[PDB]
């Protein structure tokens, strides 16, 4: 299977359990700012246990430690918004030990999967794949003509309504941010995510556009230039993933 859908289905089950902690009803949605209406004008990263579940369901935590951080902004905001002592920080530290607690309750369960999900520290070929993305995508995918629009996140304001309508945001520097962290293992990884740019095009510009034209000239470049290096990348991956399966028997 997997190990990032079983590692997301023990994160799941971990937020549940939170949400049923008594008296912390404050914190499983975000704050209503016509409601409490200074909480965005202090509060910069919020957090909540549905934007939490829902960063599990679009696969963004691969490691215990990730999600661990976002699930303490939840604590830090509380008390930066209410207080260091205030009720409700304790209540939020209270959903926060009762993740340690069950983290390390799993412990080594989730240490196989994070191993089987993120790249290996050190390795070479890990190294030597990602260095080759980011001349994909930068001396050939951001070369297409007229490609700017998707080299970086859309700024809310030039396009106010995008980010109402795109559940899953994605741009070519959004890429290398991942390129640089060697989230792609494999050519599977990193496919995905550049076809996704072009998914959020034809949903928000469609077909009647030239930035969708230009936006699937952006993904038949990649395609190319893939198949340009095959044998060297699938020797990558090999080699990649070879060194992967040895570190999970061991
Ligand atoms: C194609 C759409 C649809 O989805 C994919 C992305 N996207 C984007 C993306 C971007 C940028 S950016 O936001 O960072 C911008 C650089 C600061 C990502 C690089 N810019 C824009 C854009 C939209 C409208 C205008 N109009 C103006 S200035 N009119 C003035 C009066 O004539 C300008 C630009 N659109």
């Amino acid at each position: 299977t997997d190990p990032m859908v079983t590692l997301s289905s023990i994160l799941e089950s971990i937020i549940n359990d939170m949400r049923d902690l008594p008296n912390t009803y404050p914190f499983h949605t975000p704050v209503n700012a016509k409601v409490v209406k200074d909480y965005y004008k202090i509060i910069t990263r919020p957090m909540d246990l549905q934007t939490l579940r829902e960063n599990v369901r679009k696969r963004l935590y691969p490691s215990r430690e990730e999600f661990r951080e976002h699930l303490e902004l939840i604590v830090k905001n509380s008390a930066t918004y209410n207080g260091p002592k205030h009720s409700l920080t304790q209540i939020s530290q209270s959903m926060l030990d009762l993740c340690d607690e069950k983290l390390k309750e799993k412990e080594d369960k989730l240490a196989r999967l994070e191993k089987a999900i993120n790249p290996l520290l050190d390795d070479d070929d890990q190294v030597a794949f990602s260095f080759i993305l980011d001349n994909i995508v930068t001396q050939k995918m951001m070369a297409v003509p007229d490609s700017w629009p998707f080299h970086h996140p859309v700024n809310k304001k030039f396009v106010p309504d995008y980010y109402k309508v795109i559940v899953n945001p994605m741009d070519l520097e959004t890429i290398r941010k991942n390129i640089s962290k060697h989230k792609y293992q494999s050519r599977e990884s990193f496919l995905d995510d550049v076809n996704l740019i072009l998914a959020n095009s034809v949903k928000y510009n469609g077909p009647e556009s030239q930035y969708t034209k230009t936006a699937q000239e952006i993904v038949n470049v990649c395609y190319q230039t893939l198949t340009e290096y095959d044998e060297h990348l699938t020797q990558l991956e090999k080699d990649i993933c070879t060194a992967k399966e040895a570190a999970l028997e061991e």
